[PDB]
């Protein structure tokens, strides 16, 4: 999947999903640009924007700034997040307000001042990492997948407001994925194992496939969206989760 000369840009670029996604984009000869909250290590194989997706105006500042010198953005990937765990009525207001403003009003932001330039340069393509939690209810995550899933129907929405400008508009939905957030949130040991068995008694189906995902292997279904390997999709949701929905 050759990428080179292309200018690509992905958010929450500082670790997992995101930063598989910028260094696969660079391996594929991409001129990558990755966006995030922090860059706390010592070195980056990409050029790096600290940004909070949430601030509106810093998005502005930021996009405005970046966009006066390049001609053409030929990939933007929407892949910030958080996760905010509890019973619906448990959830605290900070964690209900914090999950929306950055799973959703992130990409929000983006589209609102990246719109212009896919309009200008009439192409290019988007991928938006969305979840498994955006289809189909998981248990202690109602909020979490409520926003992926306004995440997922903004992201649509979008495509189809750019496809007259010949803007490709796609998602990627992961299931549990090896990274440092659902490392360090699992704790129960043996809890990979635990997943892919599955939880009967929380209706969450094991993985058939029997392993969790990689975060390369979610890089990878974006980099096939974002390609033109994929010229005639668009507003298509790759769920990357071993089958645990059984194609929900
Ligand atoms: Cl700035």
């Amino acid at each position: 999947l050759d990428f080179h000369g292309q200018t690509v840009w992905v958010t929450g670029a500082g670790k997992g999903i995101g930063y598989a996604t910028a260094l696969a984009f660079v391996e594929a000869g991409a001129n990558v640009t990755g966006f995030d909250l922090a860059f706390d290590g010592e070195g980056y194989p990409f050029a790096t924007e600290m940004l909070d997706v949430a601030d509106a105006d810093q998005v502005r500042d930021v996009c405005a700034r970046l966009l006066n010198d390049i001609e053409r953005l030929d990939v933007l990937v929407n892949a910030a997040g958080i996760l905010r765990m509890g019973a619906t009525d448990q959830l605290s207001a900070e964690d209900w307000q914090q999950t929306f403003a950055v799973n959703v009003g992130g990409a929000f932001n983006l589209f609102q001042q990246t719109m212009a330039q896919f309009r200008r340069q009439r192409g290019g393509a988007i991928v938006t990492v969305a979840s498994d939690a955006a289809h189909t209810p998981r248990i202690g995550m109602s909020a979490y997948g409520a926003s992926k899933a306004a995440l997922k129907s903004l992201a649509l929405t979008v495509g189809l407001e750019l496809a007259g400008s010949g803007v490709r508009c796609n998602l990627v939905s992961p299931g549990s994925t090896d990274t440092d957030m659902q490392r360090t949130l699992w704790v129960n040991e043996d809890a990979e194992q635990q997943r892919i068995r599955g939880f009967g008694e929380q209706f969450k189906l094991g993985i058939p496939l029997g392993k969790i995902a990689r975060p390369q292997e979610i890089a990878n279904t974006i980099l096939f969206l974002a390609s033109s390997h994929a010229s005639h999709i668009t507003l298509q949701d790759i769920v990357v989760d071993g089958g645990s929905t059984l194609g929900a």
